[PDB]
């Protein structure tokens, strides 16, 4: 029964089904390890997928129930939701996307054994089906993609009925009436947005007096809560949470405290959504057997060629230290193989790109200006509105602006910054930028096609090499 | 009339190539005096053009959604859905009014004048423009700069009168959606025009000469299989056919009579509205080129060496009106290093890594080279194509027609071409023309990690298998 492999990978998620494939291809014996029923970790069955899906679906409703469509000569009577078929669209979607990870498997000669897998050995991984059933595999290599799962707040259980989790948003059967969500980050402001668009009442509570999460600009992160606050979104910043009380209507009063604690106040929700972080997913792997030892965070510690202290076992994704994105684990998985394979190992974590998928879209890559300031980088700033852009204009969408930071000497892109229409696709045309280490003059002299969103980008760069933008 | 302006720069055209270059040279130094015949700046693009064409092409879209299933299928559920043009045409019309007045705004930021008239070279150094009263303005200046432009390029014995016979401009203020409407041209002005309309509830038929859709150097794989989602949407392409005449009848209607451009297959289809846009050619009537002996190209257009000098070295053109593919980018960056070569600098600029974009729904943007267009020269390669129906965030937005396809050089494995069929081509095409200014291979765009899920993720799929030969989504 127990089978040999040259690589196994445990995990299912972005990082591993991605590093399947790819070793496979590579002529590697490969076996991917998957403790959920559905293929595709996080991302694709609650992370990602979904919640980009329903930002669409309430994105336009949004437009049709507001003077959006009706401003472009759309008239419509009667606007209504049908929450259960909205729904639906995001479970097509994840079904068969789920299944084309099982069908790519299968194209690519990719063995699945659906159990919890645990390294039981130096070259030996054991995994546990519900059943009970062993399937022991040992192996040349392992890689560890087991993933993240959600930061527990203390004392605040998440029973996904009143008080969900990023799970539980995304198949709520109600819209609630006034929603408190924990955590004023990525996952925060996504889903927050979705409801607040549904007609929600949406009060999101941050320790920190920033939105936006991990690493965004401040101008970019005030800019963004701006706009938000005026499509309806509530904001108390700089505030700790007490603690959450459930009531016997069923709602739940959440005790709220200032940061330095001098003013207390009580709220009221249908809703409870808790997001304040996701940590390192270790649980029941062997590693303590194998004197891997984690980190304070939990993350395993790995070189650069993402090797664990026991040479032949490899770790990637969220598991691993840097930022816990999809496409993250996707290229840690695929160098990872490709080491083994005999290639060399490097990545900079700088050209790693973070969006946010709300409307306007927040997308950044490279260092803030805070960033910057600290490291003691003198650079020099270009900014050009969208109110400028010429599609931008026509689509009747002027929202935010680019923000191109170059350095006062040798004009290097040392960040990008995005706030507003189409920025999840700009910024990848920064991350190719960055990866050559180009120059604002770089970017500035390709031609844009017009009219383009992506003309922002370019006129950016030249108000950051020249000084001045020629359309602002 | 009044004093005799002096200036270092005298731009003849307020377009793409006019606007961007008047205020770009300022900006470097120059004393610049824009001249405009009409009386809003922007030319072509703003005011009949692009802006126009996609505000209509973006809000037909919105209606083709709300209107047809799609809006319900993804629980947006209305009861009903009607359409007032009145008002889609008023957005376009504001858009158009509000950029029209920042070309003005800006020009006063960078202290460009402005001058309305017919301008008429009347010197090597010196520029005077007959204004609509009569009241003349002459400008002595150095180096003179012709971004005239371009206008319809007329079908033979079909006199548009912009009501039932429209040009470009009149298809732009229908003021009632056709019942029929018949669109000589399949281009990309085509193809969207007629789009708009179909969607608006219009039964568009196309007719041309050619056996393609989508215009010029566009991939044979790529435009087949745009003519196929096109017509499914609605759209009737009547393909290697000539037409042989128009008549206008008593009730109104015209009667376009056809014939196949093999010959026989004669038939005579009615419309409400016939839109004429073969082509459009440059314009440079009066411009003073006679005196000074510029001699113009068989089709029109200036000649002009690799820093866009004319014959006489002052005398400087750009846009539309010179050779090169006819495109509102191609125009503002020709304006650009020609100023910038004025102040002391080389001028290269590659149309190669010019890309061309089809703002339907589904939009085309191809940049580089076509399949056909390598096999003649010789170059052989490789083919990588990666489905939209693959890609995560389609599958998302349930937006999964179309596919990308990267053309890889068979040993060096640089990106010969890139071309996008699909949702949000007009962006990533973008990407890929930065890729192919800096002389980017397939490995080179795979190894860059793409944000997910985002439809450049396909862009980056398709470059691996093209270079590795497989892709991991696919
Ligand atoms: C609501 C939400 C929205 C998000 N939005 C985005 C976004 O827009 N963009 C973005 O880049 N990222 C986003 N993320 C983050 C993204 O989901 C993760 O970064 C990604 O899933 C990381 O994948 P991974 O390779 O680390 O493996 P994961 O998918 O994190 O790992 C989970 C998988 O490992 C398996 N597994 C774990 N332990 C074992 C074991 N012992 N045996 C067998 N199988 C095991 C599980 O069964 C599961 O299949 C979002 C996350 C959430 C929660
Ligand atoms: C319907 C339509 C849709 C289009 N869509 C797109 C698209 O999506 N993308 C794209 O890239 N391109 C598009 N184009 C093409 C684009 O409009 C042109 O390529 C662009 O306008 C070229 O600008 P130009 O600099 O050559 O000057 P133009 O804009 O062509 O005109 C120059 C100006 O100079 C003026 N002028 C001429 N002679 C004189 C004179 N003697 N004195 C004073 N003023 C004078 C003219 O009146 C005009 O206003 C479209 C065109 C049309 C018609």
């Amino acid at each position: 029964q127990p089978i040999d492999a040259d690589v196994t990978v445990i995990g299912s998620g972005p990082g591993g089904y991605v590093a399947a494939i790819k070793a496979a291809q590579l002529g590697f014996k490969t076996v991917c390890i998957e403790k959920n029923e559905t293929l595709g970790g996080t991302c694709l069955n609650v992370g990602c997928i979904p919640s980009k899906a329903l930002l669409n679906n309430s994105h336009y409703y949004h437009m049709a129930h507001g003077k959006d469509f009706a401003s472009r000569g759309i008239e419509m009577s009667e606007v209504r939701l049908n929450l259960d078929k909205m729904m639906e669209q995001k479970s097509t979607a994840v079904k068969a996307l789920t299944g084309g990870i099982a069908h790519l498997f299968k194209q690519n000669k990719v063995v699945h054994v659906n159990g919890y897998g645990k390294i039981t050995g130096k070259n030996q991984v054991t995994a546990t089906k519900a059943d009970g059933g062993t399937q022991v595999i040992d192996t040349k290599n392992i890689l560890i993609a087991t993933g993240s799962e959600v930061t527990p707040f203390p004392g605040i259980t998440i029973d996904e009925d009143t008080i969900v989790s990023s799970t539980g948003a995304l198949s709520l059967k109600k819209v609630p009436e006034k929603m408190v969500v924990i955590g004023a980050g990525v996952i925060g402001v996504e889903l927050g947005s979705v409801w607040q668009r549904l007609g929600a009442d949406v009060t999101a509570v941050e320790f920190l007096g920033h939105v936006g999460g991990v690493g965004i600009d401040m101008e970019i992160s005030k800019n963004f809560q701006r706009i938000l606050q005026k499509q309806g979104f509530k904001f108390k910043l700089n505030t700790k949470v007490t603690g959450a009380t459930k009531k016997s209507d069923g709602k739940i009063d959440v005790s709220i405290e200032a940061a330095s604690g001098g003013k207390a106040e009580v709220i009221t929700c249908d809703v409870l959504l808790v997001c304040i972080g996701r940590r390192p997913f270790t649980k029941n792997l062997g590693l303590e057997e194998l004197g891997i030892e984690l980190d304070p965070r939990g993350r395993i510690p790995v070189n650069t060629r993402f090797q664990t202290k026991i040479p032949n076992i490899y770790a990637i994704g969220d598991v691993v230290a840097g930022p816990m994105l999809a496409h993250k684990a996707e290229d840690e998985g695929i160098i990872c193989v490709e080491g083994m394979a005999g290639g060399a190992v490097h990545i900079d974590y700088n050209c790693v790109p973070s969006v946010t998928y709300t409307h306007p879209e927040v997308a950044w890559v490279g260092k803030s200006e805070e960033q910057l300031k600290e490291e003691g980088i003198e650079y020099k700033v270009g900014k050009f509105p969208f109110a400028a852009n010429s599609r931008a204009k026509t689509n009747a969408d002027t929202d935010g602006m680019v923000k191109i930071l170059g350095q006062k000497s040798t004009d290097r892109v040392l960040g990008a910054h995005i706030l507003g229409p189409g920025a999840g696709e700009m910024v990848n045309e920064a991350a190719l930028a960055l990866e050559y280490g180009a120059s604002c003059e770089d970017i500035a002299r390709v031609c844009h096609a017009h009219p383009t969103l992506s003309e922002a980008f370019r006129e950016a760069n030249l108000a950051a090499s020249f000084g001045k933008s020629i359309n602002f």
